[PDB]
């Protein structure tokens, strides 16, 4: 048995997504029977009372955001169950790097990739892993008309939980799209919007886990509400695919996970066109492990259990570091 | 006026190179009038009197053996302006003491964290290279096959580590045989080994200071394959002109390719990108530096007076473009 502290809370756009990781993760961990520290990097230690609360709250309609976020910004392994901002973009990796401590989850180069969208497509294509067209603000219009079109998707280059992303359909759409997005970091993608299914794959320990879809229906994209919200959408693992494509997806998913230099475990999402073609988005080297989330649900398809797949990934960490 | 702190010395192999950087970039920052503290990282704020000591020590003809290396916010350092980054390799140039200096909430020199990590990861920045438009040799990670090396390296070819400096752990193999002794020997001095196709030619260097090119300059190796530590560090060693005698086409080309690498590798303040220069007259980029060596003997302070910069003024504007950054 291992002494785990699991970190979570920070002060990242996904803060309230992080709460509601580690609270699932503390509990399978004391679970299978291990000693669990809970610090939420915001304030420190919490006692068992404050730990019942923070497990029973669940993610909200909207992140948190402007002036409520504002106010807020022996182990074994440190579990990281943080996601977004310094806890996934590499900077507390190297903080426990310095101090010699062992981590979950990927180094800090592979996290600062992985988190700088740009960056991590100019891989993805080094690596013959197919990426939609773009372009990173400013771009003038002119520019914008040229070599994407509409619609297009504007996104933070390094955010989290579809946080400050828009679909533009239109030129009177991408200011305001553009504005919105620089809220929330400092540099702002403009990308082709790729119409069809979305698709993600999980990577545990360099093998690839059971595809899976996320039903949208009609929405164009995968939103902060139906990621979080228990019930919201469909999602489905072993997707119903054709198994070209699933073993395509899964190919590519561990082309990007080894061209980014990962640790651990990762997901990458794609979304998949009519005519059988995958595009990657990204990929997450702190996938989100709450109650609706898609990497635990990946791994049940796998047969590893959700107390398992934590279990591994603290040995995983021990094992790198 | 600014309060600096030079940060320097550090454990990576370069450790000698360091202390004679940051005792130039303290000097310098004095002339111009900024109140300066002496930091060794590996040990603390440093005096009048050592400062004289440990600062005037000469970088030697080797590095630092292994042995010898495995042996902020405070008091002083309150009101500090920017700590002025002169480590060279390891922690402080990796992205590790960036990151550090993020966190603390502390303005620092040169580049930020991704884009250091990026730099001085051998393999990432050519890849980085090659979707910018930026061309470089061909390449393998160790391990690679017999055949793997054959078929798409051919020999001599170059080992370096992925992630070192100053020529340490590099060879040149021209055969089969001295391949794997190559490839242990620089392993001692990281975690990955690169082998690299070897460019025959002229060595050729470009100065970047916020956005803008220096004057290219060439280093004159005379028969040596390599541009090694201790010609690097040895006063008149070898020969380094700036502006180098290039056709101005060449020239031109070298620093717009620089410039290519500074802006795709998200480099901030200034950089130093090497290149060799085949004979048929075509660029190939090896690295990029985003804390390029500032001794006596440098070739970034060189390119920067051959811009018309003296060197104290260099230090004082990169201290200023890393406060405008942070
Ligand atoms: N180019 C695109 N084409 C179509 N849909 C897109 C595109 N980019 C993003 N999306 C939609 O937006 C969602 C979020 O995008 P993305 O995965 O890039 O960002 P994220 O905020 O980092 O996601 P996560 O919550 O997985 O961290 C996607 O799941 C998808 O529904
Ligand atoms: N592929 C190559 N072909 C020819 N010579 C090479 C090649 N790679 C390296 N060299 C030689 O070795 C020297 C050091 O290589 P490189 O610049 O890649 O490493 P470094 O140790 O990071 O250097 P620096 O001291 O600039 O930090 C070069 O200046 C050059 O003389
Ligand atoms: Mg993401
Ligand atoms: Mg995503
Ligand atoms: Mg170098
Ligand atoms: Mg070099």
């Amino acid at each position: 048995k291992l002494k785990v502290a699991v970190l979570f809370g920070g002060s990242s756009e996904e803060r309230d997504v992080s709460i509601a990781s580690g609270a699932q993760v503390i509990q399978a961990l004391r679970s299978a029977g291990h000693q669990v520290l809970a610090v939420d990097t915001a304030s420190g230690l919490l006692g068992a009372e404050e730990e019942r609360r923070l497990l029973a709250s669940k993610v909200k309609e909207v992140p948190p955001d402007s002036d409520s976020l504002a106010i807020i910004r022996g182990v074994d392994v440190f579990f990281l169950a943080l996601h977004g901002g310094t806890g996934e973009d590499g900077t507390l990796q190297a903080l426990l790097d310095a101090g010699g401590f062992a981590y979950t989850g990927s180094g800090h180069l592979a996290s600062a990739m992985a988190m700088d969208k740009d960056v991590a497509k100019r891989l993805f294509l080094a690596a013959g892993v197919e990426t939609a067209s773009w372009l990173m603000a400013p771009a003038s219009e002119e520019e914008v008309r040229e070599q994407l079109g509409f619609p297009l998707v504007v996104k933070p280059n390094s955010q989290g939980s579809t946080v400050g992303l828009s679909i533009v359909h239109s030129q009177a759409e991408l200011q305001p799209a553009i504005e919105l997005a620089g809220r929330y970091g400092d540099e702002v993608m403009l990308e082709r919007f790729v119409a069809g299914r979305e698709v993600t794959v999980g990577v545990l320990d360099d093998q690839a886990l059971p595809v899976g879809e996320i039903l949208l229906g009609g929405q164009e994209v995968f939103d902060y509400e139906h990621k979080y919200q228990a019930g919201a959408v469909r999602e489905v693992f072993p997707a119903d695919l054709p198994p070209a494509i699933a073993a395509e997806a899964q190919r590519l998913a561990l082309k990007v996970h080894r061209a980014l230099k990962l640790s651990g475990y990762s997901r990458t999402d794609f979304r998949l066109d009519e005519q059988g073609r995958l595009w990657c988005l990204e990929v997450n080297t702190l996938p989100g492990m709450t109650a609706t989330s898609l990497l635990p649900q990946a791994a049940a398809a796998a047969g590893i259990g959700f107390a398992e797949l934590c279990e591994r990934i603290c040995r995983l960490g021990i094992e790198r570091c």
